[PDB]
């Protein structure tokens, strides 16, 4: 009941951000956009019910939340490497680490026993390759940055150790809300926050060759 | 019966199609030939019945058909967005575009009332976005393309409403055939009709730089 | 039980051959990490036992061994293909090859009667059309690369035809212990044999246009 409403807020304001992020931004690649839109999907899956399984102290797991995460949180790397200038191989290097990140995090919350710990383990170690350049990263850029990664991105393995993912301190709806509140972050105030500063970043690299 | 003799057709004339393309053009990248080999997957999937659902009015929903559509479409895309000479980022973005119209479709089509509903216009209005900048094209290309976009692409959401995907006004039987005959026309006359030209304008984009 | 015994030698080795690879080379794209990573997670997926089908002759089939094939060979084709100095398109090319023919076989191992031996039939096309650009090579990198094609994704479709996955003259076991020793052939042994020549060729392109 109670988390029927959480997934339907999160449905209305996915919605809202991908409307207003295709009309304020460019008619070309908006990946704000695309988060938002593929979010909405996951939110929808979510509300019917598709893959829930039995979690921790009685709660339940909605894994393919952590499956469209591959998607589009791999946008949202290519936006936050880029804007520390990190090398093309270098960002598809940690798109591969962010999708590895979220395919083993959805595997973990399925799975129990030690195959759950198995993939936590695996997750945090792609997770922390995955942060390590981002946080020590000699960009001018890496304070703007640097709050998402580490109250946006590093909230998610602890709220999920808490939730019914993980130990189950706190119950499947809690830990809905909270998720959701942790996507709105990362995925909507991001741009918000960050959106001119990342196309006029862009601009310059287009222009200066080095 | 009758739609096992349809979905035999597919894999018959895709497999036909394949071999011809792979012959045919040079033996580098050949989107022809990838697209019908897949397709070739798509047909047998669909006759060994892997994923057949409850469709309306008692018809069945083949819901593999559409997640395919998202690599094999992806891939037509990638040929009609190229030979517009739309940029490299709106490439990428037509192609996101597509995959998510056909996933979107998937779950509209195996999901059920307000789901099927909600999904459905989530893909369409991806598909707005999607077919907007190539109808509006200033291309000298856009009216060689613009037939496959009105009558190709845009006749599948109208079969879709009319087959157990959507309202079942068709039965299944006759919703494959219209599908298989769209499938021929958006897949294997697109490269006969336009393989030569999109060649050629692929070689003035790699000599002329602008 | 025995086979749990292989498969937990298979979490172990690549989880030290992914520590190993992190380690020794630059980090930047580490394919060698990522494919030893991705292997790491194929191997507790088949561990937990997620998707076991019933094979030929009484053994069991892994499919989900061939699906994330799709995932870490595309890798080392990408890797392959660079070192033979195919060019851009022809790499693209040669990868989408390599995901079709672990995502047919996929489907050929899980599938029965027709369907394992069309699907059989689709994989073994794709794959004649894969390495054929390889084996004739006019590359001088084209002996140091044969042997891998030829003793170890040769020796794939022939362990698979003997396997449950195909005819089931060996056992489920004997057929995990030989998938295991090409799998370190392919994706450990390759990397210590060919790692150093194929940076010296990825540097040589660079600084060479043409
Ligand atoms: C915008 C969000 C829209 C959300 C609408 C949610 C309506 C559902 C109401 C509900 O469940 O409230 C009771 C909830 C459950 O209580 P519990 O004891 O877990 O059962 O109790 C709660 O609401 C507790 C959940 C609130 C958690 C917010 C955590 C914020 C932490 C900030 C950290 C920095
Ligand atoms: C990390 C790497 C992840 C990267 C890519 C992952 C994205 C795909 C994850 C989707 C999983 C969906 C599984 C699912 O729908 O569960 C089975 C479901 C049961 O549903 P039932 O209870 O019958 O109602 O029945 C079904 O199978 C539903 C029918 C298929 C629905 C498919 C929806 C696909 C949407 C793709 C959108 C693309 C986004 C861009
Ligand atoms: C090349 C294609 C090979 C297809 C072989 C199909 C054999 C199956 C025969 C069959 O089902 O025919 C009867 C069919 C079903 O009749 P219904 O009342 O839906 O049951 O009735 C029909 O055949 C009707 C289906 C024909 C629909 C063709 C639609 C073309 C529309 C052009 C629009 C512009
Ligand atoms: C939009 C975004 C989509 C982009 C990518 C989507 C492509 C993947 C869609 C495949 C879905 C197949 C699901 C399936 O096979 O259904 C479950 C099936 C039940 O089969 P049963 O009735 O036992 O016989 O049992 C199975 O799971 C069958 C065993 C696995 C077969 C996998 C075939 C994968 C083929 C990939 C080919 C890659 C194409 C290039
Ligand atoms: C490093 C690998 C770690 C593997 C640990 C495996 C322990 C399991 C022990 C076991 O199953 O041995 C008996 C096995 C099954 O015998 P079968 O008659 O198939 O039942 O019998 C066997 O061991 C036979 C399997 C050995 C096959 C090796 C094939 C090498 C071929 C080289 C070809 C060139
Ligand atoms: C060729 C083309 C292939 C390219 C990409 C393919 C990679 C995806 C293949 C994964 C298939 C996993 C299917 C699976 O887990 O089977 C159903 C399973 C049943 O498990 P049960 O017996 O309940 O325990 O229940 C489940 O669904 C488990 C819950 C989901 C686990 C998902 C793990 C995804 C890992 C992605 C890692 C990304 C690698 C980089
Ligand atoms: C929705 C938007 C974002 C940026 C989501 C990020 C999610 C993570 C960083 C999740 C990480 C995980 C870790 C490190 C280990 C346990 C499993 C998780 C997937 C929760
Ligand atoms: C097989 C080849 C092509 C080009 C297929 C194209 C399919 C579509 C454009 C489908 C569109 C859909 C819409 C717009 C909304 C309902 C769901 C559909 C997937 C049928
Ligand atoms: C694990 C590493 C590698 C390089 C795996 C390669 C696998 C193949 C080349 C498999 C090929 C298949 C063929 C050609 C046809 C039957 C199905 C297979 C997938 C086994
Ligand atoms: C403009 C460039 C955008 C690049 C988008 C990359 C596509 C990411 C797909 C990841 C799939 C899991
Ligand atoms: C500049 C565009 C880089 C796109 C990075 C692609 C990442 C692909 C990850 C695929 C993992 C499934
Ligand atoms: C059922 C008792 C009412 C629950 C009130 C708590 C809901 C507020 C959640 C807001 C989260 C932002
Ligand atoms: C020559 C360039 C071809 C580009 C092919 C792009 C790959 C599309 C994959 C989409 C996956 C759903
Ligand atoms: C020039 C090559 C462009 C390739 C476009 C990649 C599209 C990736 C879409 C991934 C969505 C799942
Ligand atoms: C069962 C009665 C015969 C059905 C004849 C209709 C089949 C023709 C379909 C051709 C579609 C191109
Ligand atoms: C440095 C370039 C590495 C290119 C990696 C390509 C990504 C392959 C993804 C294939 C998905 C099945
Ligand atoms: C230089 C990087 C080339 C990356 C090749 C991408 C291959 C995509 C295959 C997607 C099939 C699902
Ligand atoms: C159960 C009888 C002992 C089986 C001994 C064979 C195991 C050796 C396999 C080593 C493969 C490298």
């Amino acid at each position: 009941n109670q988390i029927e409403i959480v997934f339907a807020a999160g449905i209305a304001l996915f919605s809202v951000a991908a409307a207003y992020f295709f009309w304020a931004y460019k008619k070309d690649f908006n990946s704000a956009f695309l988060v938002s839109f593929i979010t909405i999907i996951s939110y929808i899956l979510m509300l019917e019910g598709s893959l829930v399984s039995a979690g921790a102290r009685g709660g339940e797991v909605y894994a393919t939340r952590w499956l469209f995460y591959g998607l589009s949180c791999s946008l949202l790397m290519y936006e936050i490497a880029r804007f520390l200038r990190k090398s093309q191989s270098e960002i598809v290097f940690l798109m591969f680490l962010t999708v590895i990140v979220m395919g083993t995090g959805g595997a973990a919350a399925y799975f129990e026993g030690w195959y759950k710990i198995g993939f936590f383990v695996l997750s945090s170690v792609a997770y922390v390759l995955l942060v390590y350049p981002l946080l020590t990263s000699v960009s001018p850029n890496r304070s703007a940055v640097a709050k998402y990664i580490l109250l946006g991105w590093t909230g998610f393995p602890i709220a999920f150790l808490l939730a019914p993912d993980g130990f189950g301190i706190i119950t499947t709806t809690t830990a809905a809300i909270l998720y959701l509140l942790l996507d709105i972050f990362t995925k909507v105030i991001f741009y918000f926050d960050l959106h001119r500063k990342m196309e006029v970043n862009a601009q310059k690299v287009l222009a200066v060759s080095g």
